[PDB]
């Protein structure tokens, strides 16, 4: 076993296809299935798997009662084979987490998750099932990570990190690990601008991630940074706001360097994804302005490096009529596609249950999973498909 | 590793024996098990597996509601270990799919899955468990393809997909694929003719199809291709017809070249199999001549050559007393058997609930499946054995 | 991979310590464990496994209706891990069958499986999970085998096979098998003995079998053979009776060589099992004479060669107020233990539900394992411990 | 595969991170999971397990009454990966047994395990799963265990059994096995003391155990031995006592020689553990000093050495308003931290039902892992979480 390189540059791709479909909820009716939030998927030298932060519950079961919630001690980060529901039998467990990442470097699996009180959480590094290092809270106000994938390459793995308020100036740091210890941090410079849940991948030897902003901004934040954590910060270039909520597109005027907002979107987002294509960019959003409903796939014109709101292709994957959710970024190593370079790809989280379907006591997602090729591929609508309520509701 | 030559000829056999019965409704019933249709197996080096569509629902769930449709956003290609029920903890997910073909080329699992909506579907070619490629609609009317193993020979995979009208002159296609990515495609011309749901198989180094005719024959079509995608098409000669429904073999008249029908037998069939054995054929049919109903395997004299009407065996698998469903063939490896030959085997699907069984809710299937031998076997009766209705009908 | 030589003598054991118990039906409560009977162990290089004979249903479910009866379409034989229950996620298919055999040879898994109807049943012979040979009815009346391990050696695999009626003489026969393919058999000559349902085991390179005569005989029948399927046929020679059902020990006269009956014990009995301790023997028997109730295990002094009513050693592993059943023998080979002799070990069937427990619709059994060791071991009651009548029953 | 020689130092820690929770209670609420007590966790050169005494019965159902009980013929010791839920489907059977300690020597796992009755148990040793050796009660008084991880070094293996009185003078062994076999047994000379549930871990080439003192000591027994079980036994210096009942700390004096009781503390205890840190120790104990109610870990100044009171650190890791339990010691090899010493980790058992919940009808437990780091950690409180009362209990 050796280290994936994962230095290659990232393939341009057309189109995306459909690889995975879970079904957990539908399944879930009768099954028995973790009521789950925050899926992502990560991939390995022989194998991709879907993690997820469970409530540490069943679907249909009393438990799941007020799994809105976003914290408690009974959240972990587990995972299943890709396409699996996330079920009571076939769930490795992972770490203690209310929020996590996770990667494999070519020899071990690495998974990141934090718990504890809110002022005073913790990470805990896991590599090859083992603990191996902490990290702690440095502000003291919810430490949280990405909530999807990290990267690797070369045997470092790298994850972004967040602490401090969730509508005002925080504190964000990219770290750097070898076999689960941190060998290196660096803290981002952003004045006026706010990270979160950091969907990054690699890009010809440098980590590129796409941001939520949950404070003035409706335009997602860039964040690239090499081996060195020598990073460049900014916000998607793009005329085109991804974020949710946002505006209409023709009230949007896109900016490189400041957050733009107002209009009733400051103080919100969703987790979101974009790839870089050379100059231009694929990037997601919901097809509501203002609620976490629908998704599609946009390929801006030079939208990386200006603000651009030509529109080259767009792919629908969830129509309107169905709930959304996080969405995030990952890519499929070389020794899997035998290629010249990295397959992106991506994954989308559908939310069951509240706050938009109060008369369910419970809050749980599915997820879709989809990679880029080199041609077009048509879209469809892949909702989650659970009819609610559940016996539990009643 | 190494790729399967699987060059050899095909084995005779004078029996079949029976190799393994699922019983999953009858487990459904309690257990957590996927309603499914369209069983089929496949073998690797080391094993073989039973793939399935799913409804990404469980049986005794609400869920389980209306699926006697055939195509959602839900179905799924999944795989067992032959034998195992199709349930919701053992299943290994293949691809998202409402049609699909699958095979193992030495190395790794090929699985063809094909999702999207109707005038616009695409199949993606999973290989080794990773998307590898995409292949597009090119008549934009349900593109779909074998429901049964794909073959591979010498490192290269080959199977034949449909699309166009269910009742009249479609478009078929042999496709040719190397470490999943396709490598030749060729367009049949078979005018006057319907080809869907092929049953292949390798014999000496060719790839031999048996397959459904949906418009005007009563009689299977016949394709035979190299690795070239060189082919002839036609009909299997025997004077005995073998889709559902059919008129009685006496009011039947075979013909090589030509599609046979009318009588009330046009614009349906079944999916349905036959292997040849020289010039003879051994040849799957229902055993009733309306309606998806029992179950036998009939060895016709120089069937494959001609329009011969001598049985020199018949052996019943399911007796006319309960519902049967679609067949296929697949054949063991050498590297299994330690042959000079390859074995033919089939399965066969029993269908329950709609539209026979009005009084249910649902629609699922279990599977039987049999190897030929060199002498002969008795036949029995081996039904799925499921009571109905089941709890979510009342 | 290599065979096992299998040619050790068998070990002179002074007790029997508990290995596993699986509370399968205890389990199935709740849990979804299969409706079974007719358990057995089979071990190979690197694990023992648990065999049973499902009834293709699970407990609690009304598909267990009517499970007291022995032959039916939907009996399979499946294994899971030893100790695990026989539970519908972990159980591994291994043959369709009604009445079955199973050991390993070193290389793979062979097992041995009879289906069909009861006038031309057939045994389908499974090779590291493929099919490879059929053994079919020789009289046409109820083929019929071990259920429990059979025995191999070299790389040869043995088994014994009976086929005619249950009350009077019937036919008997051995078969020597070499990678699933049959390669001789042998026909026993036995004239007013009756065999059935054989616990054989490996011992300095013969095989050696104690049997079940459901004719006129309350002893066993003893059955002894080489590589060549030569034999010696008679019965335990030991003025201990130890069928069921029986007559006290006192009104027992031992014989070598005929059946010892009358005293309403015809026609009846259970399988069972006994080891060779040079001249003595170790043999199981139910504690009542006249039910399958109660187990204990008797070291009879000389047992093997003569009428001797000698007991030294007597262990009790279920006392008399609860349930037993079948037992059979297995050893475990020296790849395991590392020693230079082979462990004789037995399992043990306690019966749930029809006839014994009317209340109830169904008949299962769980298991205890037991294996020899250097010295005395104290015995207990390892009980079932299901509480009837279940769910279903009401 | 090599012995793990595990004679390396323990780590010094300065703190203790959460690694593992499997919220086993909760999940069981629907999920098909054991009713379990006495688990505890090991770690092989690749990964940890954990372990567990099952009452032979599910969660939520009828077998799950009574099952305060301790004995029974029906518990057994099984195992699932770290983190994992005692779930029916994943648990592993190691052992018969209402009592048992586990380890790994490098090469495979080693269980021992406890059954029998209570004036005759014994003692079944596997090892790899295989049954190798026997240990029979010498004191014919309720044989019994660590029901903790044993410890190996350089491919033996070590763990401490008492028989005899649970309120009065009993007798304690130290055994040393190779590859399941026993090798060596010493008595322990401790007249006054009384030793039971010891947890045990390696430290520099000798074993270092903590134990629970069932009679007149509030403090904890120290036992230490090498390879030769040679041995020093002795009370924990700490002028604290760590066993529950206990007093308030200002009513303690230590010793390191005698019991120090009274004050109603007498005839009871629970199992817990501590670690040396050169003269220093963690100790860890329950929040209340008369229930098993919260928990909290201490590093006790020169604590190993000398009757001090003096705590550097305090670390609460389940509230008072919390049920406890069991705790106990195990270490992670350096095969999987590449580090020079030896990882020093506790599990904690969480106990809900019988009998300090009278309102349910049964009693199990679910369990939170923590693992030292060479910084200060925070705490929280990580309870059990499930809510009482069950369905079965109404
Ligand atoms: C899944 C779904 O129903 N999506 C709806 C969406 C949600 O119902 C809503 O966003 C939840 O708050 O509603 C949307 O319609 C937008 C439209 O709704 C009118 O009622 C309102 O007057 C308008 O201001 C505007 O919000 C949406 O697009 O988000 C439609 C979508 O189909
Ligand atoms: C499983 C089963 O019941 N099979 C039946 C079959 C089905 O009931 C039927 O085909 C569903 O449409 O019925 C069959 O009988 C054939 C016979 O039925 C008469 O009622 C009718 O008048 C005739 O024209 C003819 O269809 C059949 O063979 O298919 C019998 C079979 O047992
Ligand atoms: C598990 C159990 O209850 N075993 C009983 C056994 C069974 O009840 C019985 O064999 C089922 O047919 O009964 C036994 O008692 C033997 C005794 O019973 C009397 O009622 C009868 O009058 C006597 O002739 C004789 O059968 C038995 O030993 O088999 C007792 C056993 O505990
Ligand atoms: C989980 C929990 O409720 N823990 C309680 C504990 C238990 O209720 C109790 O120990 C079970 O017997 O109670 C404790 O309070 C201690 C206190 O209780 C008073 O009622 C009593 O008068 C005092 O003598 C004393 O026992 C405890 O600390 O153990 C509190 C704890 O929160
Ligand atoms: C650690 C944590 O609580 N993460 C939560 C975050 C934060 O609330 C926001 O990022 C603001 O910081 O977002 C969610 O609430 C959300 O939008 O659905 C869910 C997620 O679990
Ligand atoms: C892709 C698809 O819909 N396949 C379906 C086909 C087509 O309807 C026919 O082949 C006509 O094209 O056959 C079925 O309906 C059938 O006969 O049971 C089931 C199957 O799922
Ligand atoms: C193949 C078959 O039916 N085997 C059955 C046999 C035969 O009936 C007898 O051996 C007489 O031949 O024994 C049982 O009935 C029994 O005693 O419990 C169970 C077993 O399933
Ligand atoms: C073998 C056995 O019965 N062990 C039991 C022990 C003993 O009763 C005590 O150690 C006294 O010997 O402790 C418990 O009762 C307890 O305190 O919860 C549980 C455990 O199962
Ligand atoms: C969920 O929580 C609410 C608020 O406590 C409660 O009223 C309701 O009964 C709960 N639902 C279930 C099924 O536990
Ligand atoms: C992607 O496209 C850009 C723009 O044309 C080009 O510079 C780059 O080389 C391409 N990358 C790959 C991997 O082909
Ligand atoms: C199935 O669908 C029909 C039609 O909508 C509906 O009437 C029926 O209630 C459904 N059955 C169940 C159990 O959901
Ligand atoms: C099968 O039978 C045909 C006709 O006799 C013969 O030509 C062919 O060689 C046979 N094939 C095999 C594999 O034996
Ligand atoms: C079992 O079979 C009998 C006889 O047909 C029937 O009366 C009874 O209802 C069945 N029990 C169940 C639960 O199916
Ligand atoms: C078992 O005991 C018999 C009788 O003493 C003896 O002949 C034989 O050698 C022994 N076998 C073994 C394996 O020790
Ligand atoms: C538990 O045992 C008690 C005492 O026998 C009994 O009263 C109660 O019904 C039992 N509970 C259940 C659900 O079996
Ligand atoms: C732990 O600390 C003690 C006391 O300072 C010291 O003697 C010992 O060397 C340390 N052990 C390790 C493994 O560092
Ligand atoms: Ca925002
Ligand atoms: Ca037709
Ligand atoms: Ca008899
Ligand atoms: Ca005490």
């Amino acid at each position: 076993p050796e280290f994936l390189n994962n230095t290659e540059p990232l393939c341009n791709v057309s189109g995306f296809a459909i690889v995975s479909k879970d079904n957990g909820i539908r399944i879930g009716s009768r099954g028995h299935v973790f009521v789950i939030r925050e899926p992502f998927v990560a991939c390995g030298p022989t194998e991709c798997r879907t993690f997820f932060l469970t409530q540490g519950a069943l679907l249909n079961d009393k438990h799941s009662n007020n799994t809105v919630k976003d914290r408690s001690p009974y959240r972990a980060l587990m995972s299943v084979p890709l396409g699996s529901s996330p079920n009571a039998y076939q769930a490795k467990f992972e770490s203690v987490a209310w929020s996590a990442t996770a990667c494999h470097d070519g020899k071990k699996w690495l998974a990141v998750g934090i718990s504890g009180a809110d002022d005073d959480a913790y990470a805990v590094i896991h590599y090859g099932g083992m603990p191996t290092d902490v990290v702690r809270s440095w502000r003291k106000q919810i430490l949280r990570t990405q909530e999807s994938s990290c990267v690797c390459m070369n045997g470092n793995c790298y994850w972004v990190m967040t602490d401090g308020p969730a509508n005002s100036q925080a504190s964000y740091k990219i770290f750097k690990s070898h076999e689960g210890m941190v060998t290196n941090e660096r803290e981002v410079s952003f004045q006026g601008g706010h990270i979160e849940e950091c969907s990054c991948y690699p890009n010809l030897g440098k980590v590129e991630c796409v941001c939520r902003d949950n404070w003035n901004g409706m335009n997602r934040p860039i964040l690239i940074f090499d081996e060195d954590l020598d990073y460049e910060v900014g916000y998607l270039c793009a005329g085109i706001p991804t974020d949710t909520p946002r505006v209409q597109d023709s009230s949007f005027t896109g900016s490189c360097t400041n957050a733009v907002g107002g209009s009733g979107t400051n103080n919100y987002g969703v987790k979101g994804f974009g790839f870089r294509q050379g100059n231009s960019v694929w990037a997601g959003r919901t097809v509501s302005i203002s609620s976490r409903s629908g998704f599609e796939i946009l390929l801006i014109e030079d939208g990386w490096i200006r603000t651009s709101k030509t529109i080259v292709k767009k792919v629908e994957v969830l129509n309107n009529k169905n709930w959304s959710g996080y969405s995030g970024a990952f890519t499929i190593p070389i020794t899997m596609t035998s290629k010249q370079c990295l397959v992106p790809c991506f994954w989308l989280e559908m939310i069951r249950g509240k706050p938009e379907e109060r008369t369910s006591i419970w809050t749980s997602s599915s997820s879709t999973v989809f990679c880029g090729v080199s041609s077009e591929v048509p879209g469809w609508s892949w909702d989650d498909g659970a009819i609610l309520p559940f016996d539990i509701d009643k």
